[PDB]
């Protein structure tokens, strides 16, 4: 039942990309992200789309950051993940991109950004960023590597 | 301690004075001695950390989580868009709104402390007791809530 939270995940991502709404949501894996969970406002709360949505409203208090996912919970938003120096990204890509990007090169861990420019939606995991992802794409990239 | 239910009501404070400056509409209820899972059981599970920036989040207006209460319990906020009981009192007229019946609706049945902020005016209210305590000072506000709460 992990499906539940990619359901949730589904939900807000649908509802932000259709709307342009930036979104950047870092779900923690094997790599403990405790050291950037820290750097954050403190949620510790249930995972619903409804939840996600109102974090990610533009020109609120937490729409800025990363929200970390840990265990069945949002830990925090508005956290502070490590921008990447890497020149091989493609510049039309912004501080979410950037952020995403960073926290896969210190972990394992597996981001989700929506384009508050376009409501283009990425996965990052591995260094690889996966851009201009359908929903079908991004349903099935979480599913295989969150079961 | 008094140290986290201080935290706690610094944490209401900033919601208030955030949505009283923009007219937002606000319905939260702190539940006390009385139980309120039977209103809980019909809201959306949040389960989370009190924070004034979450609370500000849960109530921009036309938003998934903003109708109905938050209702926090033991330090958490348990639930958004929630129900609460509509008063049906003698005195109260039909031009009241629904996050102020709802208030007095809650106070008959609960010894729970409820704010709510006006929509229309910014003015901030609590019930208590079956007492509606109107258009509050951040002074008056405080006073009550490190009383009740503390």
């Amino acid at each position: 039942e992990d499906e539940k939270m990619i359901l949730s995940f589904d939900k807000a991502i649908q509802y932000m990309s259709k709307r342009k709404i930036g979104a950047l949501i870092t779900i923690e894996r094997h790599t403990g992200l405790d050291e950037y969970i820290e750097t954050g406002i403190a949620l510790d709360a249930d995972i619903t789309g409804e939840l996600l949505i109102n974090i990610f409203i533009p020109n609120t208090p937490l729409h800025d950051g990363a929200v970390i996912v840990k265990e069945g919970k949002i830990a925090v938003a508005s956290a502070y993940l490590p921008l990447s120096e890497s020149m091989l990204i493609p510049k039309e890509f912004g501080t979410r991109h950037r952020a995403a990007v960073g926290i896969s090169e210190v972990s394992d861990a597996i981001t989700i950004v929506v384009s508050e420019e376009t409501g283009d939606v990425s996965i990052t995991l591995d260094n690889e960023l996966m851009a201009g992802l359908s929903q079908q794409e991004y349903l099935a990239i979480l599913r295989r590597e969150l079961i």
